[PDB]
């Protein structure tokens, strides 16, 4: 009942869930769905989250914030590998790219986020000319939030 480490664990899970705003259904599911690769389930969880269609959009600088990258997806405006994906929970993987939709290119919210280029990761190749964000490699932890953890969340399911 008094302060204890058991709480700090479920805590790291909350703040993280509020980080990119991953719904619980996406948080728990994405987890058991990451237990597939033998690369430490923890890391795998921090990897799938990045695949978040919205994150990628807000990362390549196609939107100023999640409220901008979220509406862009749902409003069907991103062509993954050349395919519209109005699904925010879907997930992308190397061998495909994110390409804004033609009728959705002069969007001020985008033409406005292109300038807000807050540095683009090294595994993401962005071509402003065609507005194509290619996933050329997987994301490492060196870039993903460092003030975040996942072990305390690993055993959480063991409870």
């Amino acid at each position: 009942m008094k302060l204890s480490e058991y709480g700090l664990q479920l805590q790291e899970k909350q703040k993280l869930r509020h980080m990119y705003g991953v719904n619980e259904r996406q948080f728990r599911k994405t987890f058991e769905e990451a237990g597939k690769m033998p690369g430490k389930h923890g890391e795998n969880f921090m990897i799938l989250l990045e695949s978040r269609l919205d994150n990628l959009v807000y990362r390549l600088g196609l939107a100023r914030t999640r409220r901008q990258a979220r509406q862009l997806v749902t409003h069907g405006h991103i062509l993954v590998d050349g395919s519209r994906v109005n699904i925010p929970s879907y997930r992308v993987k190397p061998g495909q790219t994110i390409a804004v939709r033609e009728k959705s290119r002069n969007l001020q919210v985008i033409k406005e986020a292109l300038e807000a280029n807050n540095y683009i990761p090294d595994y993401l190749s962005f071509d402003p000319e065609k507005m194509e964000g290619t996933y050329t490699r997987l994301p490492e932890r060196s870039e993903l939030p460092a003030e975040i953890n996942e072990a305390l969340i690993v055993e959480f399911y063991s409870r």
